[PDB]
């Protein structure tokens, strides 16, 4: 009987749905930094390029922090399938905002819409993939691997299409393509879902009991009130610049796992929770480096590379391209390698060392040739080749979204240090540091 690569046919609907959402997200991000550079260049947007880079990082951080509660809201309040649909709608609207004939004034509205939308859609589209399978089913992990391939499929073709469109017909048109991408995702999702998805997930699977409603409301109200109080105080004391607000979001993002871990810490349980701290840190630092590809490596692509024969935003395709290219091998690897299939911590250790190697490699062209000229595109190609080796090793949903969010929050401060005069030191020191405490994670690995 017909399947989608051996899997239930529903996977095809969810495959394409996420491929097109990821298309809209990554197509937009492959030109967003350049768009801000452009807005700065015309005097419309009053920030430094450093701050612009910082915005890209905290933006990514908020997008995944939002997903850490998206699952809850679907499971307990609105249902997984409506979460994805209305999430998709909010994302489309976010891209439409940028297609409108506005400038810097439209940036915030776009960002908020996409942050909220992605929080609803991403964890729940992934959750729905699981719903295709009985828990007894063995295909389940193959199904997600296919799903992830779809994620990177969209991530791969989006910069090629949106970037080319930007150079040809301008930014607004290019952003409109992203919106259209999400629109296409919603169409397939809506009509394909009705044919192939369980109507069980039109509603929340664990709806709030009567006595649970008021305490939840109290809880979120106190969080919103406290957050609002801090912003009030910040303006009183004069800490009300954009970087001040970015610093606030950074702190909140990092305070969450810290606050979390610190007071969940019988004696044995205590330690095994403490056992996952270094692995959480490993994921955070790895995703820090991985997410810098769209910021620092994007900057390097635009400023330090001779690629005058194609849109520089196309370098953003190398990351998911390598994912797709590496997948057949690692499929072969994990089967064929049966004994000594290594510690989940070790996969984290090595994965971080590779990330560290990817940056160390980028320290070389400036050390050898200087930083005022331009170097071969192959440095970036080699750099992404290394960091994606790590990502192959690295692959609750919330925690996963959380490690990423903290990584990008860290980036929001780090990437402000990058410039052509810091380049070599920047790459070398953050590169070495990552290798070193990926090695430190080897000393500790089995001590765990
Ligand atoms: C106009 C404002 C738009 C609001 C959209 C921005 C939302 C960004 C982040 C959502 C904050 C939720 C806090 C996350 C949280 O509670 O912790 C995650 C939970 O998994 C703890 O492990
Ligand atoms: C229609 C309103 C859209 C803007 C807000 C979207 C709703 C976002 C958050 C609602 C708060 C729900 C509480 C989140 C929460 O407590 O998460 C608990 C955490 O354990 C998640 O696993
Ligand atoms: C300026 C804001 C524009 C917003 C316009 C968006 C209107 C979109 C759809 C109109 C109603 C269709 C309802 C479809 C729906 O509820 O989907 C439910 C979802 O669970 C599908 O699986
Ligand atoms: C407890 C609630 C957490 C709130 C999370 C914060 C979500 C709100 C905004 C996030 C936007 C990130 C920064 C976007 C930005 O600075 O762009 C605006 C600027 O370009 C306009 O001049
Ligand atoms: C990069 C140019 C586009 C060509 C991509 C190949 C055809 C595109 C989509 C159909 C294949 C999607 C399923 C991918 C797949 O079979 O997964 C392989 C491996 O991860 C096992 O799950
Ligand atoms: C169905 C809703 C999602 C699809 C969005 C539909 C977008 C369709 C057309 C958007 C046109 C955007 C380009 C308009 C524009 O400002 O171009 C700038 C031009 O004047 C300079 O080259
Ligand atoms: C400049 C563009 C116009 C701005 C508003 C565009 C609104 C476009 C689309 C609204 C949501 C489309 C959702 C697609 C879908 O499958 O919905 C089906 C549902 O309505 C059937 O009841
Ligand atoms: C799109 C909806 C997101 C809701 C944002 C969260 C609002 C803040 C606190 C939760 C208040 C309870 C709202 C959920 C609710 O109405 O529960 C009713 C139902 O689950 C049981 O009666
Ligand atoms: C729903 C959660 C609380 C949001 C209600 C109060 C909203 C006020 C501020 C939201 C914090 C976002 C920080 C980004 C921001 O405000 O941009 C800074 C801009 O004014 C630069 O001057
Ligand atoms: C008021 C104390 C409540 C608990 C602490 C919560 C976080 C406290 C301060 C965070 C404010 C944002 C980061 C600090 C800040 O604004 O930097 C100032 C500087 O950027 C202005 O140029
Ligand atoms: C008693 C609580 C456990 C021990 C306290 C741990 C501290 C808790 C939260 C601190 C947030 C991390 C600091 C955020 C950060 O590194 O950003 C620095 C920068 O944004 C400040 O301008
Ligand atoms: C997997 C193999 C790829 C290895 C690539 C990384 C190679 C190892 C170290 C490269 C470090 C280059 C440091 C050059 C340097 O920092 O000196 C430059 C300085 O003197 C001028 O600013
Ligand atoms: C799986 C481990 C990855 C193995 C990677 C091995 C790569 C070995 C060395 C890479 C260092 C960069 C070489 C420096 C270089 O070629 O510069 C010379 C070049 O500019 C041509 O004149
Ligand atoms: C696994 C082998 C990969 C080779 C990595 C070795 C690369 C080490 C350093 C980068 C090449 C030297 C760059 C030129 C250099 O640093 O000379 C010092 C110069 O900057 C002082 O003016
Ligand atoms: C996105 C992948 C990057 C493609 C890797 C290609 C790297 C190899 C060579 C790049 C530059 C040399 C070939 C292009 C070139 O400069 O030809 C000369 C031309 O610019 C004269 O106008
Ligand atoms: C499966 C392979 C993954 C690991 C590969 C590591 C790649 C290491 C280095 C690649 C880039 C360094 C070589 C750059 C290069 O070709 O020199 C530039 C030369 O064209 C002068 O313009
Ligand atoms: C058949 C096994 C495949 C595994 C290949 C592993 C080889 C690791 C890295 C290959 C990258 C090539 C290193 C680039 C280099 O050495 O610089 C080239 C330089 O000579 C150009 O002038
Ligand atoms: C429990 C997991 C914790 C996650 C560990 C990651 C947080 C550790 C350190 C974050 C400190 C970042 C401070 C960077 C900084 O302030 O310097 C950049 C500054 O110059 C920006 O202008
Ligand atoms: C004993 C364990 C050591 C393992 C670390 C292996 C790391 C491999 C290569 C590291 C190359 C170091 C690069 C030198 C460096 O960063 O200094 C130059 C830098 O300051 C440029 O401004
Ligand atoms: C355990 C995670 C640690 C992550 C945070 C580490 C960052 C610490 C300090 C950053 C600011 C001062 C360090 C400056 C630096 O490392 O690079 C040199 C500078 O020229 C360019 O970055
Ligand atoms: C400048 C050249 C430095 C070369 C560094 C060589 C590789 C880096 C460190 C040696 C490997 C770790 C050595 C200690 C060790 O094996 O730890 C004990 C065991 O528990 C391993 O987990
Ligand atoms: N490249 C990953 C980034 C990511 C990791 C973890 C959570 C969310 C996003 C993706 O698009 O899925």
């Amino acid at each position: 009987g017909k399947t989608f690569f051996g899997q239930p046919l529903g996977l095809s609907t969810l495959f394409m749905t996420e491929m097109w959402e990821r298309f809209s997200y990554y197509g937009m991000r492959a030109i967003l930094l350049y768009y801000m550079w452009f807005l700065i260049s015309t005097g419309d947007l009053h920030i430094t390029r450093a701050t612009a880079a910082s915005i890209m990082a905290i933006y990514a951080s908020m997008v995944y922090l939002s997903g850490t509660i998206g699952g809850f809201v679907a499971d307990r309040i609105i249902g997984a399938r409506p979460a994805v649909f209305w999430g998709g709608v909010l994302i489309m609207l976010g891209h439409i905002v940028l297609a409108l004939p506005f400038g810097a004034s439209a940036l915030f509205g776009s960002i908020i819409l996409i942050i909220i939308g992605t929080g609803f859609l991403k964890p729940n589209v992934s959750t729905l993939v699981g719903t295709l399978y009985d828990e007894h089913d063995r295909r389940r992990d193959a199904g997600f691997s296919i799903f992830v391939f779809g994620i990177n499929l969209g991530a791969f073709i989006a910069p090629l299409i949106v970037g080319a469109a930007q150079e040809a017909a301008g930014y607004h048109v290019a952003f409109s393509l992203a919106a259209i991408g999400m629109f296409i995702g919603l169409l397939v999702y809506y009509f394909g879902g009705k044919k192939t998805l369980d109507p069980h997930y039109l509603r929340p699977t664990d709806p709030l009991a009567p006595e649970e409603v008021k305490p939840l409301l109290v809880k979120v109200s106190l969080a919103v009130a406290g957050f609002i109080a801090i912003i009030v105080v910040m303006n009183l004391v004069g800490w009300n610049s954009l970087p001040a607000y970015i610093n606030l979001l950074t702190i909140v993002a990092i305070a969450i796992p810290v606050f979390y871990f610190a007071w969940m810490i019988t004696s044995t349980e205590h330690l095994r929770v403490v056992s996952y701290i270094p692995l959480f840190i490993a994921a955070v630092l790895f995703w820090a480096i991985e997410e810098q590809g769209s910021v620092v490596l994007a900057t390097f692509a635009a400023e330090r590379v001779d690629s005058s024969w194609f849109p520089v935003s196309w370098f953003q395709s190398l990351n998911p391209l390598f994912i797709m290219l590496y997948t057949p091998f690692f499929a072969w690897l994990w089967t064929a390698w049966k004994k000594n299939q290594p510690s989940s911590p070790t996969k984290f250790a090595v994965g971080l060392m590779f990330a560290g190697l990817s940056f160390l490699l980028m320290a070389i062209p400036g050390a050898l040739y200087g930083t005022s000229g331009k170097v071969s595109p192959l440095w970036l190609v080699g750099s992404w080749a290394l960091v994606i080796l790590g990502e192959m090793l690295i692959s609750m949903m919330s925690m996963w979204f959380l490690s990423s969010s903290v990584g990008s929050a860290l980036n929001a401060q780090l990437v402000t240090l990058y410039n052509a005069k810091s380049e070599v030191a920047y790459f070398s020191y953050f590169g070495l540091g990552s290798v070193v405490l990926g090695i430190v994670l080897v000393f500790l690995s089995k001590r765990i």
